[PDB]
């Protein structure tokens, strides 16, 4: 199932980013900031972060549409740089407009099945995590960076449990950033290792955190 085959979630929601601002003259700004494609392996925790520099948009119209195609191009490029045995067997998109661009970009990979999903998996929230947000903001050229979004969790829990824990974190951060961060710091001495994304907590502390995140998402 979702935990067997190499599977990737692809999120395009942060690729083309135009902050909403009204100029002194009363018009909306149109200038983009750097974005990123998130490509996520839910069994291993592996994240490929492709940073999208604003220079790539210079020139053309209907950039929201074009960004779906850019995302697909970059997914295809990643696949071609990997050995066959590391290539995904399934690609899952939560955005419907990704389906046709991916289908056209992956015609050379007949093994790869592309499907849509109604799952709420908001990588948007990673833009609020400073490790990622700063890296994206400050980039001066495109590049790709590797991450392990499960930290050391798989030493003691299953991929299923880790995936659930991550979705709860991202969803909580997405609906209520400030309260999510409070929940994720239960003690003054709670820290996050420099190479980790998330705090170091005991598995009992995580049970309690996970209930509170669920509650926060339910409260909206």
């Amino acid at each position: 199932e979702l935990f067997s085959q190499i599977i990737w979630f692809v999120d395009d929601t942060n690729v083309y980013r135009v902050p909403i601002h009204k100029t002194f003259e009363g018009n909306l700004t149109t200038k983009p900031i750097n974005g990123a494609i998130f490509i996520f392996n839910p069994r291993t925790g592996q994240l490929f972060l492709k940073i999208i520099h604003t220079s790539v948009w210079a020139g053309q119209k209907r950039l929201g549409q074009l960004a779906k195609w850019k995302t697909a191009e970059e997914v295809a490029a990643l696949i071609r740089s990997l050995p066959v045995e590391e290539q995904p067997k399934q690609i899952i998109v939560t955005a419907k407009g990704m389906l046709d661009p991916l289908e056209v970009h992956l015609l050379d990979f007949p093994n790869i099945v592309i499907k849509g999903s109604e799952l709420q998996l908001p990588f948007q929230a990673c833009l609020k995590v400073e490790k990622f947000g700063d890296l994206i903001l400050k980039a001066t050229e495109p590049q790709m960076v590797l991450f392990n979004l499960y930290d050391d969790w798989l030493k003691t829990i299953s991929s299923y449990t880790a995936f659930s824990r991550l979705i709860l974190i991202l969803r909580a951060l997405h609906v209520n950033n400030d309260r999510a961060k409070v929940i994720l710091k239960p003690d003054k001495t709670t820290i996050t290792e420099p190479h980790h994304i998330w705090p170091t907590l005991t598995d009992e502390e995580w049970i309690k955190v996970e209930v509170q995140l669920k509650d926060l998402i339910l409260a909206d």
